[PDB]
């Protein structure tokens, strides 16, 4: 096979190609998310520039996956991207509580990809996930824990009025 | 008659001088929108803003239909302009309903016009109202219902404080 | 009832309602004036823009009026707008004739307001008008019997040349 | 045959060649009305220009149409271009009368063909058509039409002075 | 239901996010076609480059589409997004015959899409396609066929010359 | 007749009416070529872009004819053009060789002109041809050559190969 694959287990190769089926999907998840947001019946800008923003991100990562894995020396393989977990995703505060369950599972699937890297003795693998992937996902965990916690404070009891005041002053339009 | 006129129907030319004085009847009542937002005791100018630029939009609706009225060879024809339906529109939700009927009002009397000029096989009148007019009212009537849905969101119990709020942090002053 | 009106008449009040009535009824007659000049079979660039900018300034005056009723706390009121004296206006001369007419009955309404707010010792409503109103008034009939002596002069016996010269070398293209 | 032909008939094809053929044959007819009032003996500038940017304009129909053909994967098919049907073109007057029966044949055509390609669902040669071909005539036309309305304004009884002045005061030069 | 909606058939709602669907696997089948022809033992850039491009391209597509479903009032519905046809796409040939075949699925799409609208009278949703789709998707297959001539004229005998030829020459780096 | 005609006789009037004929069928000539190297099933853009250059400066080259014609007080008499002498134009070899014909026949009547010229001691229409045709006609037709030496090198055994590098690396694109 491979002329330049070195140091690259089979395991590593699968595992980065499940990786990218999670982030496209994540991705996929953040489109729905947005066009939900974009509803005129629903009608909040800023959450959904919010949701827009992390399907592009989420793309992004598995784009870089995939180059990887092709500097590597694997094989890029694509599966069936399931749907979304909802059609409809609820309030802002539904749908960051989704937001975050979500970049916790794929901050636990790269650590479980991390310690694999680390036991098969392949420190590219573990300084690419580290490098490009680990701290970005602490920090945007850390963004979605500071909104639902907004959130939360402006619902009280004029839940309608701290919807719009926190897509109106804290996120972006 | 007219040494210019070619595949224009007496038809259309007459369904267009009766489009003219929609717009222009939807111009008046956007102006008297506006003037009763202006009153001191009303006074929201965010609100006032928004239905001038409506007046002025519809305005130019209706001067394009003249301007192809001409460009075809048919005769503008002037009829007695209705006042709007209201003297007072009560709160911004009571106005931003109004406006909605009105453009839907309107939009079907695009949607009548292009009809008729697909069974006179029109095509220039199909395009023209295709280019200038029926995607702006789809992106209009959307905003409006985006509108509705904020302010909507914002009664809750407090409407005063909602309809200060949407004034001051959606509609542009 | 108003919390800002003083010395504001019911019968200044009404006066205004009844000027802003005048104002766009004639700037009515100036998009007619416009778009007839505008005709294939009539075609003098000149003459249209020349009234299609009177039917801005006359959509201007009414809107100051309706601006200047609601500083002073009155309640503007619309009513239905008669649709103008004549659906084809025949030569420039005929139509600058029209023009002066229509005019003089506006600066008649002006000065009658201008007498009632005399009467009811009104100076801001006498200043107003004085500011905004009455000289643009007095330097646009000006204006207009210049026009009217100069296509006077061009008919001569060859009208036809007149009233294409007359466009092309006074009136703006 | 072609590996990018879809949905474009050879109906739609053939008449496309017929077209390219017309606005070659228009355009011709421009040249040589240009040139007739280039001679020294004619010698109207303003109207040798009008009828050259014509003959341009023509070209680049011709042109369009030949890029579409291919673009669709029909095959351009050229035939023997006919002679214009005047050596000499008589007044501005003729020449302009001339060009507006040109361009009404050539509109005929145009809506011949939408309507053709209305009957074969071809609604990418219905567009096309739309937007680059359908307004660009209609506005020539009423161009036309105005100029027709100067140029017999302008004969009264001094028809080289009304020639010389429309060509001098409206043609560019 | 929807405050917004009118004239918007259910039939076009579910089609429009059918082509969504369409248009999100064609982005997915071009991404796979990227990262391949991105493999040391393939490694053609030119190649690469032109299928991302596709891919954003097609992703751009199914955006429009959902802004649009959600203009008009209608509900965006997302299904399971299947893997692309092939893991591995042979040579740039290959290639560019699935991309052709491709294409050519997703402009029947876009035409029985827009006939579906003009028999229920859905002018606005011909527009879109029209102005958005239609176009755009002729100019592609037409480029697609220029390719696939040029590098048919370059297998001869010397295959391989041949691709790296057309990669380092024609597409772009 | 002419009040400016002056040593231009009738025999020169007509063939220079001959040659403007001679040149627009050139021009129609390279109009087919340019359009034959458009289709997808050819596709090769440089040489679409040499005969399109072509097709215009044949076209100049007879609009100097017909301006020549009136300077000297000539009548310009059209008439029809003939179809070029194939409907598809082979390789670009068959191509290019049909091109210096052409312009090997283009020369020729150039020259006759010339002689002509010379025997009714004309020295403008001599030195008309001199100054804008005879140098521009040799020049072109040394390019030709040139090029048909390159394509005949590129032949060898492999055609395709040979026809696509000079397309590329000759040609502009
Ligand atoms: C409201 C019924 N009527 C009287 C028939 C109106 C209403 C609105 C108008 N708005 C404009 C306008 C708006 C923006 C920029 C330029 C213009 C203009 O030149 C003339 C106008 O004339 C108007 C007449
Ligand atoms: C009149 C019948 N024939 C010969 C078939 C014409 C007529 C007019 C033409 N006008 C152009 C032209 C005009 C403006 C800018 C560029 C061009 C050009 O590149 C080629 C032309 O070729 C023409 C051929
Ligand atoms: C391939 C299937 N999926 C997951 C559903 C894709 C594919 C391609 C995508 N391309 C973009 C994209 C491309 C250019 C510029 C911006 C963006 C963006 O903001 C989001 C994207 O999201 C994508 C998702
Ligand atoms: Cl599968
Ligand atoms: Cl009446
Ligand atoms: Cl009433
Ligand atoms: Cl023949
Ligand atoms: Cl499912
Ligand atoms: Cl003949």
């Amino acid at each position: 096979s491979s002329q330049i694959r070195q140091n690259y287990s089979t395991e590593v190769e699968a595992a980065v190609n499940r990786l990218v089926n999670l982030y496209l999907r994540a991705s996929y998840t953040y489109l729905s998310l947005g066009f939900y947001f974009d509803r005129d019946d629903v009608a909040l800008e800023g959450v959904c520039h919010f949701f827009f923003e992390l399907a592009f991100e989420k793309f992004e990562g598995a784009f870089r996956l995939l180059k990887m894995q092709n500097q590597r020396g694997g094989r890029a393989l694509f599966q069936d991207l399931q749907k979304p977990s909802q059609d409809e995703w609820g309030t802002t505060l539904d749908a960051m509580k989704a937001a975050i369950v979500l970049e916790k599972s794929l901050n636990q699937a790269l650590l479980d990809l991390h310690a694999l890297g680390s036991a098969q003795a392949d420190p590219h693998l573990c300084d690419f996930l580290e490098s490009h992937f680990l701290d970005e996902e602490v920090k945007l965990i850390k963004k979605m824990g500071d909104h639902l916690t907004n959130i939360q404070r402006l619902v009280g009891s004029q839940a309608g009025l701290g919807e719009y005041l926190f897509e109106r002053l804290t996120l972006k339009h």
